[PDB]
DNA sequence: CCGACGGCGCATCAGC
DNA sequence: GCTGATGCGC
DNA sequence: GTCGG
């Protein structure tokens, strides 16, 4: 299969393992980390000790690399996969809207799989139900074709609604993925900025006009700059597609598009790098940080390429951003 | 030893 | 009613 | 779980 790839399994299910089931996020981030460091490493990886090398690896994983080394498994995770209780968790949060507390909690009452959920809707949240109903359209990856059908909707669509809009898919799309797991679009106007007095009411008028041509489905979440809902292609049926939809200032368009383009992983080794460098990155700003140890004022951004020259990275092309 | 760990929007829960 | 914490996901 | 202070 890969090189490694015995250890970044391994740590990947540890991973899942302590964010569904002990609900510890720290050894999950630590897990996640150390898989993808390893994940990246050029070499066949020996020993333990070749492993710690490596930022992210310490000593228990370590110990864990060279029992797998020697063995060819993990005790620990020989018991987990014997353990059905875990086995329910793990795969109950691979429904949309459950988590390891709901996960846990459905579990504790006889609730463990996609039938038991069936029959227990009164149990469930919106968001949970929709998850349900779209279980397996939900795992399906969108080719690259299908993701320039829904394109071509959403920017026709908006456009629409206003000629000003600037609808851009982000996400895997962005990043020249051949399928995506969802449709990721980032959205300004020009009369919402970072120095607009009022809130927006834009994001409603978009989702309108969408659910009014049959495109957008159902509805996970809706606010003044987020909306998470469903959508499906016009034909045998199309599958059901995850859409999120993001409105960005528009002055604040580049910090915005850095964010929603990621990848996830991408995105949180380039916030960490920039926090070591005395700078925070969100969706909208890149600011230094003060002696007292907080943000300060926003920086100026006049291009993708300031983020990158700020926190002295070389730039990254979106193809380049990937896992 | 210790606290930090990327950063945030929305829905729901929990408590006054 | 309200405000803030937690859950979940981007 | 790992790291930096
Ligand atoms: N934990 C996360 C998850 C996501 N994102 C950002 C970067 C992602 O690219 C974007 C959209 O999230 P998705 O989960 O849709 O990720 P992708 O579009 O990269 O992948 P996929 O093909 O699974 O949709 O949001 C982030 O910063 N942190
Ligand atoms: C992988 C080994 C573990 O590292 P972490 O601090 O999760 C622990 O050493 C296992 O110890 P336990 O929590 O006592 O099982
Ligand atoms: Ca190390
Ligand atoms: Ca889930
Ligand atoms: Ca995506
Ligand atoms: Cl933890
Ligand atoms: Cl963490
Ligand atoms: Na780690
Ligand atoms: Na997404």
């Amino acid at each position: 299969e890969t090189l490694n790839g015995g250890i970044t399994d391994m740590l990947t299910e540890l991973a899942n393992f302590e964010k569904n089931v002990s609900q510890a996020i720290h050894k999950y981030n630590a897990y996640r980390k150390a898989a993808s460091v390893i994940a990246k490493y050029p070499h066949k990886i020996k020993s333990g000790a070749e492993a710690k090398k490596l930022p992210g690896v310490g000593t228990k994983i370590a110990e864990k690399i060279d029992e797998f080394l020697a063995t060819g498994k993990l005790r620990k995770l020989e018991k987990i996969r014997q353990d059905d209780t875990s086995s329910s968790i793990n795969f109950l949060t691979r429904v949309s809207g459950i988590g390891p507390s709901a996960a846990r909690k459905f579990v504790d009452e006889g609730i463990k799989t996609l039938e038991d959920l069936r029959k227990n809707e009164d149990k469930l949240n919106h968001h949970q139900r929709i998850g349900l109903k779209y279980f397996g359209d939900f795992e399906k990856r969108i080719p690259r074709e299908e993701m320039l059908q829904m394109q071509d909707i959403v920017l026709n669509e908006v456009k629409k609604v206003d000629s000003e809009y600037i609808a851009t898919v982000c996400g895997s799309f962005r990043r020249g993925a051949e399928s995506s797991g969802d449709m990721d679009v980032l959205l300004t106007h020009p009369s919402f900025t970072s120095e607009s007095t009022k809130q927006p009411k834009l994001l409603h008028q978009v989702v309108e006009q969408l659910q009014k041509v049959h495109f957008i489905t159902d509805t996970l979440s809706k606010g003044e700059t987020k909306f998470m809902g469903v959508c499906q292609l016009p034909s045998k049926e199309y599958p059901h597609r995850r859409i999120d939809i993001r409105l960005i200032p528009k002055d604040q368009y580049y910090c915005g598009v850095l964010y929603f383009t990621g990848s996830d992983i991408f995105n949180k080794n380039m916030r960490a790098h920039a926090l070591e460098k005395g700078f925070t990155i969100n969706e909208y700003t890149i600011r230094p940080l003060g002696v007292t140890g907080v943000a300060g004022e926003p920086l100026p951004v006049d291009s993708e390429k300031d983020i990158f020259d700020y926190i002295q990275w070389k730039y990254r092309e979106p193809k380049d951003r990937s896992e």
